[PDB]
């Protein structure tokens, strides 16, 4: 089942391939929610862009791995109060990226 996930005031429909946080629905690209998506399956665990990458893009795209960078940059502008210091998307430096439990 997935009819949507709630992450502090950030909500996540799947169904709809919608997101909304405090209520005001955000416009993604469908890779932007793919991306978002899976984090939100995995809430609060750390993965490498090399994973996001074959799981997100597929096993078939050997593109660069900072495309996944570029993406999270994009979700955190489009997200994020202040993406100087997320608060749902977090840095794991060195390591990769990993969606944040709010406690």
């Amino acid at each position: 089942s997935s009819n949507e996930i709630h992450i502090g005031s950030l909500v996540i429909f799947p169904d709809a391939y919608v997101v909304s946080k405090r209520d005001e629905t955000i416009e993604l690209t469908h890779r932007e929610f793919e991306l978002l998506h899976y984090l939100a399956k995995h809430i609060g665990q750390v993965m490498t862009r090399e994973h996001l990458l074959q799981t997100v893009w597929g096993y078939d795209y050997f593109g660069d791995v900072r495309t996944v960078d570029v993406t999270v940059r994009r979700l955190r502008e489009k997200i994020e109060d202040n993406p100087s210091h997320p608060n749902w998307i977090v840095t794991r430096r060195g390591v990769g990226y990993y969606l944040r439990n709010p406690e």
